Parts: C-alpha cells; sequence; structure tokens
C-alpha cells in the first residue's frame, strides 16, 4: 500500500493553452528544477516550449530527449567554470549573470555567450543604480551583452511587482543599447500561479504584464519576450496519494501517512507550500469532521504535514489525497529513513 | 578511496590540487565510543542508522560491538547486509506500516517499539511474536504515562509480549533532568508491567547526546545524571540489559565538509556574497530540518593581521532560501579557494536531494 503520484499530463496541455491565449508575446522556457519528470519535458517539448536549466545536468537532460540548445537558457547567475565549459560544448550560448566577477569567468570560459544581465525585484539580482557601471565593465570584457531577465517570485501579492520589473528593465534596455550593446531578449521570469486556489490569478496577472509590454516594450520583430514558468506548468497536474499506515485518538486524531517532509512534502519547508489532505472514499452526508494532524513517516518530530485540519475519521489502509502536488515536490525528496519516493503514473 | 596524513585537517590539504567531498575520521568515532564506555558502562549502544547511514560508518560501529537502531525495511537490509545479526537490531519505529513490519519479521528482527494500542492490533495479525518495547512520552510520539496501564492492560489481551520501556529526550535539552525524570516514569511503567505478568526486562533510553564540542549541556554531566538515575531506578540485575539510541553522538564531529567558491560579488560597508557548490537541498539541509548553525573556515593559511569583512555564504542553488550562513567574518576569499565546515557528520549526508542536478560531495576517509 505505497504512496503514489497521478499525473494528468492533459493538465500540462491546457496550461500551455491558456499562456499563449493569455501571453502570446512572451514564448515560455521551462524551470525544469520545477518539476524535471520525463513525461512532464517531454510533454512540454511537444507542445513546443522553451527550458530554463540552471546546471550541467539539466542541460544533459533536456539535450537527451532531442530539445536543440537554441531552445535553452542557461538562467543560472552564479555558475561553476567548469558547468559554463560544459553548456559551451552543448552549443548552450544564453546565460545570466548579476554581477561583474561573473562576467570575468565568462570572458575566460565562453567569450562568445550572449549574456543576460538579471536585475533585482538579494541572492539574486544586480541593483539598477549598479547596472551601468556593470554593463560598463562588461564592454571592457568585450561581453555581448543582449538582454535583460528578472525574477518577482511566486509570493506575489499584488501583480504591480510584474509592471516595475519591466519598467526597470526597459531603464537598463536602454542603457546597453547606448554603449553599443545588441539588446534584444526581455526575460520575465516565473512566478505565475498553477493551481486554482491562488488569489492573484494568472489572468490578471497577464493583464497587468501585458499593459506594461505595450508601454515599455511595443511590438517589433527584434525584440523576443520570453519567460521562465516552473509551477505554472506542473502544479495542479499531480496528485498525490497517500496511505494511513497508522492512527492514534485522544475530540481529535492522529493520522500517519507513509510519505512527509523529507520525501514529497519537501514543499512545506523548501517551497512555502500549505497543503489540504482530502478523503479519497466517497464522503458521507452530515458525517461529523474531528480537528486531526498528519505526520510523515520518519522519527522526526518535525516531520508533521498538517496541524489542525477537520477531516472524518479515517482508519488505517485507507487513502487520503493531495492535490496540486507537481511543483517542487519530485525534485527535493531525499532517502531519509530509508523511505522511498512514490512512483509516477500518468493518466 | 582512503586517504593519506596524520589528522582530517592534514588529509583535506593533500588531496587539493572542483567538486565538493567530506573527509570522515573514523577514528573520531573510535574516541566517541571509547568515551562512552567509560561515561555510561551499563548502557548498550543501538546506534540510530538514519542520522548517517554511511558504509564505513556503520562497519566501524559494528566492529566495535555496538548495535543499531533502524526505522525502516531499507535501513535494516542495510546492516543485516554488512554482517550484522538480527538480535544485534532494534526496529525503533512506533508507527510502522505493516508491509515494513513483515519485512522485519521476515529478517529475524523481534524487537520493535510502539506508543499505542492501534499499533498492537497491527502486531497481532503480523508479527505475533515480537518483543514489545514501550515508548513513552518525553506530541508526535511517546504514551503518556497516564495511558500506559490500559494500554498494557490491552496488550494483554492481544497477547503480545511486551518486555521493555524505551523513551527520547531528544537533542534539545538545556537541563539534565529531562532524563532523570524519564527513567523514573520508564520504572513506573517497568513495574505496572510485571505485575500484569509481562517480562520486563529490557530499557531504552533513545538518543540526544551531543556529537561536537561547542554543545553547551556537556556529554559528561548528562551520563552523570543517567548514571545517578539509574542507580536509584534500575539497579544492577543479571535479567536486566539498559540499552540506548545515539545518532550524532558517534558521527556529528567525525566529518568535515569542503566546498569550493564558485562565485562572489562584492558590495563597496564592504560586504561579501560567497557562493559555494554545497547548499541547503545537499549538505546544509541539516540546517532546515536539524537547527544546525554552520561556521564556514577558510582552508588556507590565515596570514597575520589579515583584514576581516562580514560575509554571507549562499549554495549554488537557484533559491533566495539557500543561504548557508547569513553573517560572518572571513578574510577576502578568491574564486577557486575552499571553504571547510567542521562537525558535518550528522544529518548531513542522509537528507540530501538533487534539487537543480547539483550532485551531493563524495565521501573520503581516514584511518587515524
Ligand atoms: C525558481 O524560483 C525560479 C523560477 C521558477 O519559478 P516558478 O516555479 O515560481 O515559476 C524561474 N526562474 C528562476 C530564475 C528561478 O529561480
Ligand atoms: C532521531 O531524533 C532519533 C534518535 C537519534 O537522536 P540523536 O541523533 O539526537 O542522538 C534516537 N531515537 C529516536 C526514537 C529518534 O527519533
Amino acid at each position: 500500500g505505497d504512496p503514489f503520484f497521478v499525473a494528468d499530463l492533459g493538465d500540462i496541455v491546457r496550461k500551455h493553452e491558456t499562456w499563449k491565449k493569455c501571453l502570446p508575446r512572451v514564448t515560455p522556457f521551462y524551470a525544469v528544477k520545477c518539476n524535471d519528470d520525463w513525461r512532464v519535458l517531454g510533454t512540454l517539448a511537444a507542445l513546443g516550449t522553451g527550458f530554463d536549466c540552471a546546471s550541467n545536468t539539466e542541460i544533459q537532460r533536456v539535450r537527451g530527449i532531442g530539445v536543440p540548445p537554441e531552445k535553452i537558457i542557461y538562467a543560472n547567475p552564479c555558475k561553476q567554470i567548469s558547468h559554463i565549459r560544459y553548456a559551451r560544448d552543448s552549443g548552450v550560448d544564453v546565460m545570466t549573470f548579476d554581477c561583474v566577477d561573473e562576467l570575468e569567468k565568462v570572458a575566460k570560459t565562453h567569450p562568445k555567450a550572449k549574456m543576460v544581465l538579471r536585475i533585482s525585484t538579494v541572492k539574486f539580482g544586480a541593483k539598477v543604480e549598479d547596472c551601468r557601471f556593470i554593463l560598463e565593465q562588461a564592454k571592457k570584457l568585450n561581453i555581448d551583452v543582449t538582454g535583460v531577465s528578472f525574477h518577482v517570485g511566486s509570493g506575489s501579492t499584488d501583480a504591480s511587482t510584474f509592471a516595475q520589473a519591466i519598467s526597470d528593465s526597459r531603464f537598463v534596455f536602454d542603457m546597453g543599447t547606448e554603449l553599443g550593446f545588441n539588446m534584444h531578449i526581455l526575460d520575465i521570469g516565473g512566478g505565475f500561479p498553477g493551481t486554482r486556489d491562488a488569489p492573484l490569478k494568472f489572468e490578471e496577472i497577464a493583464g497587468v504584464i501585458n499593459n506594461a509590454l505595450e508601454k515599455h516594450f511595443p511590438p517589433d520583430l527584434k525584440l523576443t519576450i520570453v519567460a521562465e514558468p516552473g509551477r505554472y506548468y506542473v502544479a495542479s497536474a499531480f496528485t498525490l496519494a497517500v496511505n494511513v499506515i497508522a492512527k492514534a485518538v485522544t475530540q481529535s486524531f492522529m493520522y500517519y501517512v507513509n510519505d512527509g517532509v523529507y520525501g514529497s512534502f519537501n514543499c512545506i519547508l523548501y517551497d512555502h507550500a500549505v497543503v489540504r489532505p482530502l478523503p479519497q472514499r466517497e464522503p458521507i452526508p452530515n458525517e461529523k469532521l474531528y480537528p486531526s494532524s498528519v505526520w510523515g513517516p520518519t522519527c522526526d518530530g518535525l516531520d508533521q504535514i498538517v496541524e489542525r485540519y477537520y477531516l472524518p475519521e479515517m482508519q488505517v489502509g485507507e487513502w487520503l489525497l493531495f492535490e496540486d502536488m507537481g511543483a517542487y515536490t519530485v525534485v527535493g525528496t531525499s532517502s531519509f529513513n530509508g523511505f522511498q519516493s512514490p512512483t509516477i503514473y500518468y493518466v
């Protein structure tokens, strides 16, 4: 009675149809770090997306499935020197950076790279006020700076963050052109919601992006607008089924399932994730709900998935389901306590 | 995969000539065991493999004569695979998947733990001749002492062979008095078992013993309080065996992580940001899961009167949460140089993922 994922790949197809409708000017480069499953990456490749890779291993994974290097962006601003050499031999030329020290590595290791200055919206992002000096030094290093990127992140309450980021990008775009650079790529990053229970919808985020785009980056055959969505594509696609392996009573209950914070639910710690346990059995009308906690299978007392969510009395052998579990779930798991990661089945 | 050199800090400098790597002083583990036999001579250590399940670590411990606390089928197969008999294994997971109990049974492992009646209903159907150890509370695990009578009554009805009591204080103890109260409580439950007809002969005092120098509550003080409590409540007797489940005690100071500075960024107050090729998705997952605080230490020789700047250390990953140190005073470093993190053997190599396609570091071994 092991745990398992059900990934509906048709959900990915619908997400992309909605992307083309809402953001027709923006070519999506899927952030593979989000979910690097083969059937996910094949479905996206077939739908025609690019791919945002952050390491030599992710480049190897997408190149292995026949994706050409021009559909890959190496969007890690701080790259190990060996990793840059590897990308250069795979034909991947587009890479990000956010400081001059990164350009010193690139001038030694991959001088013909098309470099995209990532700006801040504190780990990553060159402050706008440092950007002039960065680009001046790039000219001294003979770097082909070809664009600007930013990343708003998933924690956007107000869509106005996208608008200001795009306005700031235009200011850096114009600086680049003033210094003789071939500025032709805007990369608007990720952070787009992938779930139906999101407060800031995708549809209004897109409206704010498109109005800012028409203002600051009016249509032009020279300009290519690009993005780096991760969770948007895969979040609602995966559903996790977990077996209740133990039970305890105190009214309240305590359920232990065979997957937790070391496995698929590492999203709780690493990705600010909140989840909702759903009984897989048909709900009987008017059955009472008690306040209940759910726990992973490890020793650790930190291995808790839910604190007090109102569930009906369950039994050992029954299953709980977690919807919206495809983003940053099958990628951050470990083999702690010796427990195995759930097998993925596809619809 | 072994390495030249007297001590740990010598062996690091030899190999450097740029993936991250561990250097594991297996002789540190030997000195931890010697200290254990001296400070807790009545207590047989069953090492908690979940802490560091490395092959060489397990083999070193088995040869020193320790048992092994296993929490799953995978960990049991791993210790049985290196020539450890089923008697030297305790299956100290109180909430076990039915299929995992079935696996322990067929492997010879009979001692398991439990903290409630539902767990016994499982054991009756699947492993009815298991020697069961009632884990008591010191909110995740542990039967409250007030529930223990009712639990052992139900255990009589299920014909369970209850043979002992266990507890777990945990590493977050500022006062050794938790151990003395747990041992008294353990005696109370021990007497209830004997009263109800059970053959109570095992006391299991859990883990939580410090494995580092910079721990405030010292090992020697903890062991002192435990032995006073044991002499009081569990006086020496040939039928009684006392057992513990140390994890971090044995391996915490045995591992040293060597990481490479793969990037830098300056801010002219003058601060530096270092990016290294290991982070919170790899070896420093201990920061999120284990409340770990780490000190970065340049491997290069410290030149006299050299300037120190406030510095952050970040992982290689592509997440704003992947930060190893927020603010620590280090000399100006350069891309290509190395940073060392001592005391990195406990809950590091076991909680790792390959997020962003970054590989976990290789382990190399020094044998003092
Ligand atoms: C990760 O934060 C990340 C992404 C993907 O973010 P979403 O999964 O919220 O869409 C995209 N680009 C960069 C640079 C990231 O770090
Ligand atoms: C894990 O917390 C655990 C141990 C090992 O603890 P230490 O590494 O702090 O010594 C021992 N017993 C149990 C039941 C644990 O859950």
